[PDB]
């Protein structure tokens, strides 16, 4: 199954197995993914930071690698790490990484 992931209007492909490999993740869980679906245009969608997104969704493509992009503030950055859930393991990974 292809997932559509719109994010503001970007839209993202991937596959449904990709997505579940972290199944502690807004993303990676049905019933927590499916509050933000759109029936009317079978796809999720999520009124957010654009920018922020190819790093979410690189994170499950790449097995784990939690890395934000060098033009998104830390502050919004981590408020959508948050938000999605990428999990405790990672935000500190993340935390490291830059610092804190």
């Amino acid at each position: 199954e292809r997932v559509v992931i719109n994010v503001s209007g970007l839209r993202f492909e991937t596959q449904l197995k990709t997505l579940n490999q972290f199944p502690d993740t807004l993303l990676g869980n049905p019933q927590k993914r499916n509050r933000y679906y759109d029936p009317l245009r079978n796809e999720y969608f999520f009124d957010r930071n654009r920018p922020s997104f190819d790093a979410i969704l690189y994170f499950y493509q790449s097995g784990g690698r939690l890395r934000r992009p060098v033009d998104v503030p830390l502050d919004v950055f981590s408020e959508e790490i948050k938000f999605y859930e990428l999990g405790e393991n990672a935000f500190e990974r993340y935390r490291e990484d830059e610092g804190f």
